[PDB]
């Protein structure tokens, strides 16, 4: 045979143990690892149209919508997204966005290249988006749909929801929000704010592995789906067929693709840990986590990226970086000295901030006590231009 | 609150015990299940890069390809078929499928919805395609691309490829297989067979759990995807970003997607156990394992749906529904009694076959035994016609 058998894979599996507190993933608490560990079942068993269920039922809880149209996507947070727009989008239409961040940013780029008019509301890393200016963006672009990040985990803000989706559907518009790092971490009422798309991730705030996502549909978000000219570019991500074997149409379920059995025990599990938590307590747990954060952070002299509290993402903070510091050698500091992992920027905010994550279960005084330790030991290793 | 906890997820999660023996998914031997238990990493780590590094050796050896290009899709088989035709075919490519069955029915699905010039060669569940055929098609249509389904596990074919690859480069084409059935139990050698786009999926005899999905692209197929001049569909698909992330180019790698880390820990797993076993002896188990399938299924007096021994896939065997019988009495017999998985048909061979999957540690004797007996039970004890 050409390729021999790698003497690498003939080793043992070995990780490291590292306490994330990065945007994510962030670490699994036991039951979401037990459930990892599990024997297969059938992936069109009954059994497992049982968990699919529950993992609906799940996702209506913690997005706070009676929405039917309400499934797990067979891949990362940015294949939520391209759901969304793949089956929403249809060539030709205008995509409102805004892009005051990396997520934005990916929403443009995935808007062009299945063909949308997209016309970008471009604001600088820290910012946010007012009725008005969006309003502006409805009158300019007559827009199909609006893409807003909930929870900007490159630039560490919390954008206000309150409002959008009356204004949107009055220019008859749709609302995309981005929930992957707000979701359980903040208030969120998808059907109370009109949002038409809601998506969010397995592995922020829920704890369990990434890969996979989260996402619902409104009634009218469904109608544009449902009545438009062409297929989606889609075949794995086309919702008509989704929606047919996670049960939410009146047919029976048909084969698709095959779901990833193993890690949806994972995520019916993370929705069972924050349903006996509570979503009230879970906002809770991570507002306070995060304002502890924030005054530990500043007591060592560091600044938070975005100034106004009220704004402030409590699931990811951002921290400018100190003047005369590498963010590099402090984040390097930080995994090597202290086993923590924390990040830099991303996007926009590239090599302006450091990104400290509280997620779910990872959210505690305890771990604020942890990283600020291992930052207030790299202001004083790390060399300072 | 509009919506309450749902008291359902408040009880503790069960599952039963099930013996998998369809077409996939496949039961996940002890240590890909311990795998799967593990605490998380840092999904740009330096020590996840070690491990996707040595996925993609383990990649390498079970494809027997160097291709560079050659990574992880964070998704099922689907993903990675639609990951090949997303970033290989421009609008108004022209686009040669085998359609012999399911899979090639979806090649061609997808190929029409990203714009390409769809040409199926059909065939009837149970029918493969000779070297004339496909030249044939080759010389009438002028593809840049020919997919072929190695292992079409919804009808139990097995699908020659030498001289395949080859007959496709006189003609300028691109040769594509679907390997998702067929990898690990039979032989495949993907620079040897020319082959220039190779994918499989994690969850048949690699027993790990399906969600992920295995694809190696020649420098045939690498020049035609950097080459276009148009983005690709799909921004999660797309190859150039895929290709960085996973080290296969000269950039460092740069934030794409978070990968699923711990499915990476339980694939990492499922290759190194079949490194350890041997391809060829892999091969041999799956070809012993269904030979011995084959004599046990017709000493029930049933028939098996490929004529041909030659073409007969080992991981997925077809059998011909028996006449008088409600295929779903049969299949629900099987696992409402014995908490035996097996399945009917699919796409076009539905109502004809029953499907058999013997896939990796399942490949075994005494699971070729359980499944006979429990036929030979559905036999006696369902419904037959009067
Ligand atoms: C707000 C936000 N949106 C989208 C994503 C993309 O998720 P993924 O890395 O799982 O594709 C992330 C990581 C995120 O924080
Ligand atoms: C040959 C073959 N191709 C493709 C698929 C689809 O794979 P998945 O269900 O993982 O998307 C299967 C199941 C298969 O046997």
């Amino acid at each position: 045979l050409l390729v021999t058998p790698p003497k690498a894979l003939l080793k043992p599996l070995s990780i490291p143990n590292q306490l994330l507190l990065g945007p994510g993933p962030s670490n699994l608490p036991p039951r979401i690892m037990a459930a990892g560990g599990l024997q297969m079942i059938g992936s069109m068993s009954k059994d497992m149209y049982q968990i699919m269920d529950e993992i609906k039922e799940g996702i209506q809880y913690v997005f706070q919508t009676r929405n039917p149209l309400t499934l797990v996507i067979s891949g990362s947070g940015h294949c939520a997204l391209e759901a969304a727009l793949v089956n929403v989008l249809e060539p030709g239409d205008s995509f409102l966005v805004g892009a005051n961040g990396i997520w934005g940013q990916r929403a443009v780029d995935i808007g062009e290249r299945i063909g949308a008019r997209v016309h970008p509301m471009t604001k600088d890393p820290g910012g946010h988006y007012t009725l008005q200016e969006v309003e502006e963006g409805l009158a300019q672009h007559k827009p199909v749909l609006l893409f807003l990040t909930h929870g900007e985990s490159s630039t560490g803000v919390l954008q206000p929801l309150d409002g959008f989706g009356e204004l949107c559907h009055r220019y008859k518009c749709l609302l995309l929000v981005d929930s992957v790092a707000s979701l359980g971490g903040t208030p969120l009422y998808m059907d109370r704010q009109g949002i038409d798309i809601l998506y969010s991730g397995s592995q922020k705030a829920l704890n369990a592995p990434p890969g996979t996502s989260l996402i619902s549909f409104s009634d009218k978000a469904k109608k544009k789906m449902y009545s438009r000219k062409t297929k989606p570019f889609s075949f794995y991500l086309d919702i008509k067929w989704l929606a047919n074997f996670w049960g939410c149409d009146d047919q029976p379920r048909m084969y698709h693709h095959t779901i990833p059995v193993i890690s949806l025990y994972s995520l019916r599990e993370s929705l069972a840990l924050i349903a006996e938590q509570g979503l009230e307590n879970s906002w809770r747990q991570h507002r306070e986590a995060a304002a502890y954060l924030h005054g530990r952070l500043q007591a060592l002299g560091l600044q938070l990226f975005v100034k106004d509290p009220a704004l402030r993402l409590p699931t990811v903070t951002t921290v400018a970086v100190p003047a005369g510091y590498d963010w590099r050698d402090i984040v390097s500091y930080v995994i090597d000295h202290f086993d923590i992992e924390i990040m830099g920027g991303l996007g926009p905010s590239t090599g302006k901030v450091l990104r400290i994550g509280l997620l779910g279960c990872n959210a505690t005084r305890e771990n604020v006590d942890r990283v600020t330790e291992a930052l207030r030991a790299a202001l004083q290793h790390c060399p300072k231009k």
